């Protein structure tokens, strides 16, 4: 089962032409859902977190965060989301053009709290962003090619300060009936990817199975939510 997927693909095209023609879902209505569940758990009572949003749409709780005094750092490819972001959360921006990446630009809050890195989350390396006490992955994971999840862990990884804290949501479904995104990520994938360097806690499985899952054609579906710190 964990094969089934191993060769699909979305491209960088792919993706910026989902959110061209607003064939995009967002679900995310309160944010997210185990979102705030386990938000101090993630906090662990800390103030001025640097916190990384890998693969961050438009996500809203970008913003719970910087109002919140933490420093926030997305990468999206997709222009349009990054703009819908600032726009949704009516928030004013700069743009740059990045030296390091061909095309690539980054957008910052007026007062800097929030970058978006327009750019491939492969690219990052180059644009020299530094590291992070904490990393949000909601999607983000399930949402990369399963070919590129070594290239993606590895990166992740070297964004991490040597104390962290990485909450990441994997999706437990049949893969032979649907082919992702969001991608099936069995625990022993995420166990593969991150279990060297990081301690791994489980701290949640919810059965996620739902409406628009009807055409999906999912019989079940199961989210696990896992807290990863320094081994
Ligand atoms: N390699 C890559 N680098 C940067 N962004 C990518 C990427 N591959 C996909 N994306 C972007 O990643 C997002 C994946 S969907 C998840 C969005 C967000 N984490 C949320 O839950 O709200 C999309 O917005 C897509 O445009």
């Amino acid at each position: 089962d964990a094969e089934v997927q191993k060769n699909q693909v979305l491209t960088l095209e792919d993706w910026k032409e989902k959110w061209v023609t607003r064939h995009i879902s967002f679900h995310q209505e309160q944010g997210h859902q185990l979102l705030k569940k386990h938000l101090d758990t993630f906090l662990k009572g800390q103030s001025g977190l640097r916190v990384f949003f890998p693969l961050c749409g438009k996500a809203i709780e970008m913003k719970w965060f910087a109002d919140r005094g933490h420093t926030v750092v997305g990468v999206e490819i997709s222009e349009i989301g990054i703009r819908e972001f600032f726009a949704e959360q009516n928030l004013s921006y700069t743009e740059e053009p990045l030296a390091e990446i061909a095309g690539a630009k980054v957008f910052k809050s007026s007062s800097g709290s929030i970058s978006l890195y327009c750019c491939s989350i492969f690219d990052l390396p180059r644009a020299n962003i530094g590291k992070f006490d904490r990393i949000w992955d909601r999607g983000a994971l399930v949402a990369i090619n399963p070919g590129d999840h070594d290239r993606y862990a590895d990166i992740i990884l070297s964004l991490l300060r040597k104390e962290f804290q990485y909450l990441v949501a994997v999706l437990s479904y049949d893969p032979t009936k649907h082919a992702g995104p969001p991608f099936y990520v069995p625990s022993a994938e995420l166990k593969r990817l991150f279990g060297t360097k990081c301690s791994m806690q489980c701290l949640e499985e919810v059965d996620a199975l739902e409406e628009r899952h009807k055409a999906w054609g999912l019989d079940y579906l199961f989210e696990k939510l896992y807290l990863l710190t320094e081994k």
